[PDB]
């Protein structure tokens, strides 16, 4: 096969070995893609994570509130790839909302620098991304980033919530951006996944409430999913990341693949 | 009749007599509530516009932006309504966004510091408002912000369009907090109106390009709407307001009443 | 007050007291409104019961399946109102499927010609009364139809929420051309109400399982809805009918009002 | 590569050798699908033209309104595909609407015979031939329809864009039975594309202004979608259908992947 065959893809997000943008990136090289990877703040713990990965891939350092890393990245990722190479996917897998923006903290409660923090890097930053990368992407080219579904309220996410509906909307902006260069944007939302940071918080992390709440979604999640949902398992949403990578969905942008069991399509 | 007959309602957003506010106003006393008023900047200026108000109404200092302002603004309201009385309505009708995140200036041009300080006036305030003042707001409440639908992408609103997204998003979570007072929250997502500030964009103030693709937009929501629409006129979109302050859409919240002229729900 | 003051109004659908058309029109005449009413097969039940309106209304008989009643409507009604006078509201709360379109027979095991008159009386017939009542409706008119938010799969409704759907598909429809006359065309989403029928079905009636499910639905519909929910009263969805017959919602069309406690802006 | 290797379709919908199944046949035998084909009146038609498909594949008959078909269809494919092997996708392409349902024949005017029968074929089609199938579909399979985005109103499609709406509805309880069998079912809606019949409408067969309307839909269409929309290439349709088809979106059913150039997502 090789679904990514040849394709030079730019992967963000990875901090655990659990991050969901670790299991694109083993997908992606799976499938042929050639990586280079970007890191936030703790780069020798995440080498040494990305040293697991199926194949080697250049980590790059790019905190997205740093307009530095920002300017630079372009030139960092060509020197990466070699000069008269451009990428053809980037995949934008990050995000945070500080605690009193989310949990139990009353929603009245977070600080609007909190909450703006939180829009500045789970938001804001994609059309940062798109906007440093588009230069250097190759047409039929394709950028996803992650999402989960907010087109309705729901316990303890709170502004991480708001958070992905302004992502949403600015998806539909980069779309228009990016199609002036050939290349797609869209971003995948998906169900719960037990990462560390989600477990940490269902075991109380943020709050007893907070805990129950989220522990009360996930398992509704695999009742309403035709085909079920393991929140366990990010594998079905790497694939479909993959997918959107691929030259398999070639008219669509500015829009979202729900990689959620089909959970948001039933009422119960 | 008096529809909105001994109610008690706060009303922001005043600016000039094109205001979409200062129609809610005029109709809300038309129809018997009591008002009281608050502005941002120019209080001299809002003073003398509301003058012309078929009643009188005690304007109070309200920049959203201001933590004082906003934690003092329950005792100033109830200083304004007597003590022992609450308000039965509030009306958000605040909106804003730097000019670098609006008009020909690109998408990814816009600095996230112009983009937070727009979110904050136009979406965060939302909740900044309810926090305030639903401690002194009576059981069958209603709180009402101002909209325009977000759900696909257009030309030259650029970020205003994802700070009404994530606006959208706040009044979902804001009704299960409005909800514990048995208060509802809801958004009435107008078509556009002739205010004076679009007045100055679509006469080229942002860009001719920018001018030109709102004046588009503006033609065409009139042929899409099968009752027609009026930019000229505020006068459905504040009758639509009242509607949602009154007692007659009581089993609605965190939901958002298009007064567009049905343009939303036509493709062409 | 006398919020329908002076108009006159169809109202259809009423075969029991606890019909959500009966709550309807209650409110409607308490609110100063003429009515004529239709019914459809029994119509000496259906006068005993009206007897109980607060005001007289004439009956007439109306099968939206036969074609000779609807070619006919238009010129008893203007007979029952009044040479020279014609309806300000029309009311269209009918709905059917056969039993095996719903509730415990398998939705694949429901045969075409069932689907198509449940189709039939609970969509068709919208674009049906409108074909007939348009014609006699003055400038500034209003259709209501009763829907329930299809958007989502869910257990038991089956086929009944494919007609919602193709409902609320021929509501858009309906409103282009009830734009020409200067009538708005809307629909109301109510949430579950305890109607003669589905008490029958939550009793049991089309199976144990399709019960225990619409009972299972009920409970969570209150739970998510940030206001609450009451399924025994419909008068929060009488009045809301009411405000969309209204002159207070005058730039809405081909749209859909919810009222359902806002129990579908929230997942739970 | 072989996206499709070794899997067994089901390729219902080619009439002619512009059909999107047509394409949609051809791109899956590309990657290595084997098929069955069905087709509805004029068998030896498809035949002739199936014969220019890149492989030899069964064709056997198959009118969705014919009860006898729809029985016997699950034993004849088996017999295609021999006995102890089973589907492992399914492709619905099938839609039709009398011409009193769509053109410049009035809204009003299309009688419920042809509506009903339009929405037997456009429609509950789908929920027959996923009845038939999926007892004969493999853990991991696909069943896949045809749709265009029916969420607004449009001149022309009329009743044909109820029939849409209705046929959503159907895929998500369809969802609901596939997932007991392990099977994923989704539709792609795809933007305009110049079949025989489109490009007899847009010639005016329907009326003259149901076709500059048409036309005046496409052009819009690809002005609107960020990546351009080319209403004379069905390649972009089939291969979304194709990614369907595959493993690579496992965790998507009940819904919905435009194949549309993005314009959807974008309001002008
Ligand atoms: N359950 C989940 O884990 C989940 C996660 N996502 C998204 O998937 C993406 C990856 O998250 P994850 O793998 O769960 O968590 P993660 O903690 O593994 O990683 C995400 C990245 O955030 C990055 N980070 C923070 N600040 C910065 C910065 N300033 N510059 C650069 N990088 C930064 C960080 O270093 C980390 O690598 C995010 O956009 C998530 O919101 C989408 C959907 C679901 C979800 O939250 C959900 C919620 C409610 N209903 C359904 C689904
Ligand atoms: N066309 C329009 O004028 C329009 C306006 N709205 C909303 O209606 C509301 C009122 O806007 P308007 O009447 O047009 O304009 P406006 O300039 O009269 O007034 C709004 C208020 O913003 C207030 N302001 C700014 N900062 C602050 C602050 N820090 N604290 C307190 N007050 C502040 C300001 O003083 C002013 O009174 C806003 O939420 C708008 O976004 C909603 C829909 C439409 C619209 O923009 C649109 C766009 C695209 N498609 C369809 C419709
Ligand atoms: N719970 C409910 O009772 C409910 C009811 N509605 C709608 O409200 C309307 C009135 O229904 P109801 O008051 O519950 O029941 P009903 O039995 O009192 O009356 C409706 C009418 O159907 C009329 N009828 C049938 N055939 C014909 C015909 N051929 N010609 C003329 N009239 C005919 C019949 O005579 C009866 O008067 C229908 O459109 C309903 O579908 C909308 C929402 C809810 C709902 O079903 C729901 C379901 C799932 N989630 C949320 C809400
Ligand atoms: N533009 C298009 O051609 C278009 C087509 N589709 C769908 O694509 C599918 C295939 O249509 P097509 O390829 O355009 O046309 P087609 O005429 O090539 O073929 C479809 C099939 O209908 C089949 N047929 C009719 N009755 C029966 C029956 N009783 N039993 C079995 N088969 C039957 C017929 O034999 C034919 O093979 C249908 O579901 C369409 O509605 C989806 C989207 C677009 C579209 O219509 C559109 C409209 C408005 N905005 C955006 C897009």
């Amino acid at each position: 096969a090789g679904l990514l065959d040849g394709k030079r893809i730019l992967v963000s997000g990875i901090i655990t070995d659990s991050s969901i943008a670790f299991h694109i990136a083993r997908v992606a090289q799976e499938q042929g893609a050639q990586l280079v990877l970007t890191g936030f703040d703790r780069l020798r713990l995440i080498q040494r994570i990305t040293d697991r990965l199926p194949a080697k891939a250049p980590l790059l350092e790019l905190d997205v509130q740093n307009e530095e890393h920002l300017a630079s990245l372009a030139g960092r990722v060509t020197e990466a790839i070699g000069a008269g190479n451009k990428l053809d996917g980037v995949v934008h897998a990050i995000g945070f909302m500080p605690q009193t923006g989310m949990g139990i903290n009353p929603f009245f409660d977070a600080p609007y620098a909190d909450v703006s923090k939180g829009i500045h890097i789970s938001a804001y930053s994609y059309a940062s991304m798109a906007k440093a990368l588009l230069p250097i992407m190759n047409p039929g080219g394709s950028i996803v980033g992650m999402d989960f579904d907010p087109s309705r309220a729901m316990p303890a996410y709170n502004w991480m919530t708001v958070a992905k509906s302004a992502l949403e909307s600015v998806n539909r902006f980069v779309a228009r951006e990016a199609g002036k260069y050939g290349v797609r944007s869209n971003l995948v939302a998906a169900g719960p996944i037990r990462t560390l940071a989600m477990s940490a918080i269902v075991g109380g992390a943020l709050g007893e409430e907070a805990g129950a709440q989220i522990q009360l979604l996930e398992e509704g999640w695999d009742q309403r999913a035709p085909i079920g949902w393991n929140m366990k398992d990010a594998t079905p949403v790497a694939k479909t990341v993959c997918a959107l990578l691929s030259d398999w969905l070639p008219a669509t942008t500015g829009d979202i693949i729900y990689a959620d069991g089909g959970a948001h399509t039933q009422l119960l």
